């Protein structure tokens, strides 16, 4: 479609356009997590499937993931794409939520996780925390480069208005390098060192896309959380996946 900004040399292979009343997310594209609080990263939110206690819906052509307090729990949602891809251009148009304690994320995990994490590898396309507003980052995780060893590869940049406005976060992932962009402007770069060692390059297998909004946790809650900011919403206009022709 000529209406889709397409990187040079690429063709579209997958698109979630999230096509004025709310509706349910397209279940053929996404699998939800049903996770109690504290399941990973000591996070405070509960990830639910969805009364008005729905945390993920589609409205006005965009996915909306909303953090909301219900009872004595903060509810949210975490989605995995049912399709996966090896290499490609992975782009989403995302509007970040607002509040000390938010942790929106647009990232990727491999289909094959038998090696365990972080050996299996992890690509963070967009990460941000409401305690440090409008600082979005990109990272990769692996045996050699991860936070336990203090060696995680990451890059960070201030993007004015990222909370409250849509911006285009993208990943360019080939056999030679991983690179991310913010509004077409390069941000993170990580090269394949060519050693053919899984410790430094586990990125030669299919990965799927994850969208989630956490509350608190080891990163989001490192300075505390502010429940007065609830409710707050992360909005995704689209997720598109391109691959080389
Ligand atoms: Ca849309």
């Amino acid at each position: 479609d000529p209406n889709i900004p397409t990187p040079e040399g690429y063709a579209l292979v997958w698109q979630e356009e999230f096509d004025g009343r709310p509706a349910l997310v397209n279940a053929s594209n996404w699998r939800f997590e049903n996770w109690a609080p504290g399941t990973v990263n000591n996070e405070l939110q509960r990830y639910v499937a969805g009364g008005n206690d729905t945390t993920a819906m589609v409205k006005d052509g965009a996915l909306h993931i909303t953090l909301k307090k219900r009872g004595n729990e903060v509810l949210s949602a975490r989605m995995n794409s049912r399709e996966s891809w090896q290499y490609g251009y992975v782009e989403a148009r995302i509007r970040l939520p607002k509040g000390k304690g938010t942790w929106p994320a647009f990232w990727m995990m491999p289909v094959d996780q038998r090696e365990g994490w972080p050996a299996c590898g992890e690509i963070d396309i967009m990460e941000e925390v409401g305690t440090n507003p409008n600082y979005t980052s990109s990272s990769i995780h692996c045996t050699a480069y991860n936070h336990v060893k203090g060696t995680q590869k990451t890059a960070e940049r201030f993007t004015a208005g990222a909370e409250g406005e849509y911006h285009v976060y993208a990943l360019e992932w080939t056999a030679d390098y991983i690179r991310t962009f913010v509004d077409g402007q390069p941000l993170f770069y990580f090269a394949n060192d060519g050693q053919r060692k899984a410790a430094t390059w586990p990125f030669d297998k299919p990965f799927f896309v994850i969208l989630n909004l956490a509350w608190g946790g080891m990163w989001g809650g490192m300075n505390g959380v502010d429940e007065s900011a609830l409710p707050t919403t992360m909005s995704v206009d689209y997720v598109r996946v391109f691959q080389r022709r």
